[PDB]
């Protein structure tokens, strides 16, 4: 079954994973109490303006395949994915006013709160991801940081369907 988030429509194709709490400490040190899914996966990512195939396992994004109108729809399906990652370096990216511990009884999904706050700007998120060399497979290209396209490097796992 299908379920959706950050506007992209989310389908397991292959793969399963287990569920533990795991209390993680964001960049701007506050405690955000999320659950991590345990397990070797791959998802479609189905959106109004892009479509992504995405491997990860546990907190970590091994592979996303993306194809879009244009660099912005590109750029939201990247940031949903390192979301949905749950990995380390988007936890530390988070910056700025300490605004996960401040909504009394509203609880909030925390997995909702990281993406709000790296849809506000990615700068910091897409920086410290990482950046990678790249094989030269035709009708592929690499996307970097500032979201400009490469063939001879990328974004960590990432790759554009030209
Ligand atoms: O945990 C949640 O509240 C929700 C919100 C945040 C991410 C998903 C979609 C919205 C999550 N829902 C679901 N996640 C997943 C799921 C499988 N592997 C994952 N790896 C990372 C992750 F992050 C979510 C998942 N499967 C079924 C779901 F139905
Ligand atoms: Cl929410």
């Amino acid at each position: 079954s299908s379920f959706s988030f950050g506007g992209f429509t989310f389908k397991r194709t292959s793969g399963s994973s287990v569920k533990k709490e795991e209390e993680v400490l964001t960049g701007n040190l506050q405690t955000l109490k999320i659950r991590v899914h345990e397990g070797y996966e791959e998802f479609t990512m189905v959106g109004r303006r892009a479509t992504a195939i995405l491997r990860k396992a546990t907190r970590r994004l091994i592979q996303l395949i993306v194809s879009g109108r244009d660099e912005q729809s590109i750029a939201e399906a990247i940031i949903v994915a390192m979301v949905y990652s749950q990995e380390d370096c988007m936890i530390k990216a988070v910056r700025g006013d300490l605004n996960f511990v401040n909504r009394a009884n509203q609880r909030l999904n925390p997995m909702h709160q990281l993406l709000r706050h790296f849809q506000k700007d990615a700068k910091v998120l897409f920086q410290n991801w990482g950046i990678e060399s790249i094989d030269n497979v035709m009708g592929m290209i690499g996307i970097l940081p500032d979201m400009t396209p490469s063939t001879e490097m990328s974004l960590r796992g990432i790759r554009v369907s030209k």
